[PDB]
RNA sequence: UUGCUCAAGAGAAGUCAUUUAAUAAGGCCACUGUUAAACGUAGGUGAGUCGUGGCUUUAUGCC
């Protein structure tokens, strides 16, 4: 019920050809090529693109599909002229961004992260204690829950970094976090957890997306 | 047993051979969607994969 200050969500309407469901390095590299200053930013995150799933491991862009960026509201003039109204290419297709809209950061008792990556922690228990430690660093208190598939197993995801000729394997979990209170909820939403924040993973969102991800 | 009792209009046959509805035609010439305005002030979101790889002190974050 508390709208966070100093942090906003820059949302660009996204249109173009269908894209892989694991954009990650693809979208990040495209934006970095379009926006050189995006590479050197620190406290910025790119939202997972919202669109229905299509065949293979691709993702189809709808009219509601939009590129959303979480950024310090004073750092917008560093990337706005490079992104607002410009176009970026994923693979061989051209994608166009229009004038973005600002969305405030709302507090929620239960928050969700579709993907959390911590280096060197692959099992569930070590990952859980690592996220507890990360909460301890930021001084946030809450109960950690892991998103599960239809079989109840904790859900894992993989990030493919196509750096140079070799392709890289970075993997993590998707967690659901509640019992946060609005202040710590906003703190976790801005700060995020884990690494690879610009890599379309590690940021947070309300638990409605948690249930939606649980559905499929 | 009925002005009746019985009783095949039956056999066979190409409507055929040939013919351009053809020669010619501009839907054409003309039109202003003219003239004027303070944004005042308060309307929200749809979804994968499975066990360390180049930096960096395991850390923990970058590609």
């Amino acid at each position: 019920l508390i709208q966070s200050e100093e942090y906003v969500d820059l949302t660009f309407k996204l249109r173009g050809a269908p894209i892989p469901l694991d954009n990650g390095y693809l979208t990040y590299a495209a934006l970095s090529r379009i926006c050189p200053p995006l590479h050197e930013l620190k406290s910025i995150g790119i939202h997972p693109i919202a669109g229905i799933p299509t065949r293979n491991n691709l993702l189809e862009l709808t009219a509601q599909s939009r590129l959303k960026i979480r950024i310090y509201h004073q750092q917008i003039p560093l990337i706005y002229p490079y992104l607002a109204g410009q176009a970026f290419h994923i693979g061989q297709n051209f994608y166009q961004l229009d004038i973005p809209d600002y969305k405030p950061l709302i507090s929620s008792e239960s928050v969700y992260s579709r993907l959390v990556i911590i280096k060197g922690f692959q099992d569930s228990t070590n990952f859980i204690e690592a996220v507890q430690r990360q909460m301890d660093n930021l001084g946030i208190q809450g109960k950690i829950e892991l998103l599960t598939r239809q079989d109840g197993t904790p859900q894992r995801r993989q990030l493919t970094i196509n750096k140079e000729g070799k392709q890289f394997k970075v993997r993590g979990f998707g967690v659901k976090i509640s019992e946060l209170n609005p202040e710590d909820s906003l703190t976790l939403q801005e700060q995020g957890i884990g690494g690879k924040r610009k890599m379309m993973c590690g940021i947070f969102v309300p638990a409605t997306r948690s249930k939606e991800e649980e559905e499929t």
